[PDB]
């Protein structure tokens, strides 16, 4: 099919997405960058979608976190997402797609801006939300590992799928976990979609990067990096440790599994056979930059081995003294 300006796509319904693509790239993502708006939009995809349970209810990836923002942004687990919900709302208002489609589309376009990123399949046609999500369906970083896995399982994800979706923490920071240091990232390369998250969470903790008594946070290996309690434990739990370790220096697997599992997340509450394939709209991401490494001054003896079947791979360290990671602007 050929769209209004001559750009093409397999399914013509998808032509609606070209001016939306252009508008969010310029006016949401600061000129197609992998920065804070892309990171918040990616988080939003999960907080919208995971509000789904075959028994507890919720419409899943239905745009409810925007349509019913006054309800959902008041759930404690949604702290900090009000900003991106406010930023996206006028795009939904202006443009010609459901809030469900818009959230997942913005997250996919966002990921494609990040060096190392992957094109996440995108389907169009989600109906409008019927009702606010129930509260208590979004995992919290202070939840037990088995609780997080059971919650994700109830929505349809295996434990290894949860590991793959957490590749998102490779381009991610926290503003509310420790509000003394907002914008502190979960890995040393929040602008690069890469394996450093899976490496750096496996290091022995050393220090709190800000204050010491924040719920859902544990010690970080690096100044200027924050570590969630949930990620710390998922990196070490028998259900997930070996899969977590398997991501290290495995860019193609991180890309392939993130894409396929985000597509599945993006379809929670929906039926792929009742939607239109618009995957060809998503831009080609930039090449990965950098290579898998231990942080400066670390060695393999600083890794806490938790995978019972295979040892953690040796990785070179960056040269020099240890360093601080700058916050996400
Ligand atoms: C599996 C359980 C998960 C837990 C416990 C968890 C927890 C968190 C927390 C506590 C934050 C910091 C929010 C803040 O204080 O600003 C965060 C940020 C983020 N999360 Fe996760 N998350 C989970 C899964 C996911 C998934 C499946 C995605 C997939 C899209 C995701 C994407 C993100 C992103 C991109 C950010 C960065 C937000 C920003 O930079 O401001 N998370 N997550
Ligand atoms: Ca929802
Ligand atoms: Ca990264």
């Amino acid at each position: 099919a050929t769209c209004a300006d001559g750009r093409t796509t397999a399914n013509a319904a998808c032509c609606v997405l070209f001016p939306i693509l252009d508008d969010i790239q310029e006016n949401l993502f600061d000129g197609a960058q992998c920065g804070e708006e892309v990171h918040e939009s990616l988080r939003l995809t999960f907080h919208d979608a995971i509000g789904f349970s075959p028994t507890l209810g919720g419409g899943g990836a239905d745009g409810s976190i925007i349509t019913f923002d006054t309800i959902e942004t008041n759930f404690p687990a949604n702290a900090g997402i009000d900003e991106i919900v406010s930023a996206q709302k006028p795009f939904v208002a202006k443009h010609n797609i459901s809030a469900g489609d818009f959230i997942q589309f913005a997250g996919a376009v966002g990921v494609s801006n990040c060096p190392g990123g992957v094109r996440i399949p995108f389907f169009l046609g989600r109906p409008d939300a019927v009702a606010a999500s129930p509260d208590h369906l979004v995992p919290e970083p202070f939840d037990s590992v088995d609780t997080i896995l059971a919650r994700m399982g109830d929505a349809g994800f295996s434990a290894v799928e949860v590991v793959w979706l957490l590749a998102s923490h490779s381009i991610a920071a926290a503003d509310k976990v420790d509000p003394s240091i907002p914008g502190t990232p979960f890995d040393s390369t929040p602008g690069v979609f890469d394996s450093q998250f899976f490496i750096e969470t496996q290091l022995k903790g050393r220090l709190f990067p800000g204050t010491p008594d924040n719920k859902g946070e544990v010690q970080s290996p690096l100044q200027g990096e924050i570590r969630l309690q949930s990620d710390h434990l998922l990196a070490r739990d028998p259900q997930t440790a070996c899969e977590w370790q398997s991501m290290v220096n495995n860019q193609p697997k991180i890309q392939n599994r993130f894409a396929g599992t985000m597509s599945k997340m993006a379809l929670l509450g929906q039926d792929k056979s009742k939607l239109i394939d618009c995957s060809d709209i998503i831009p080609t991401p930039p090449a990965l930059v950098g290579a898998a490494h231990l942080p400066a001054g670390f060695s393999l003896s600083d890794v806490e081995q938790a995978c019972a079947e295979t040892p953690f791979p040796a990785l070179t360290a960056d040269p020099g003294p240890v360093t601080s990671v700058p916050p996400v602007p």
